[PDB]
C-alpha cells in the first residue's frame, strides 16, 4: 500500500491525523490507506 511495507509508521500516523484511530496500507501499490474507520 502507500504506508506499508515501506513506512507502516506514516500511514499509520497520517491517517492517524485525519480523525481515524487505527488504519493500515490499502493495496498492494502505493495507493492510499485503509483507515478502521474510512
Amino acid at each position: 500500500g502507500f504506508g506499508c511495507p515501506f513506512n507502516e509508521n506514516e500511514c499509520h500516523a497520517h491517517c492517524l491525523s485525519i480523525g481515524r484511530k487505527f488504519g493500515f496500507c490499502a493495496g498492494p501499490l502505493r495507493a492510499t490507506c485503509t483507515c478502521g474507520k474510512q
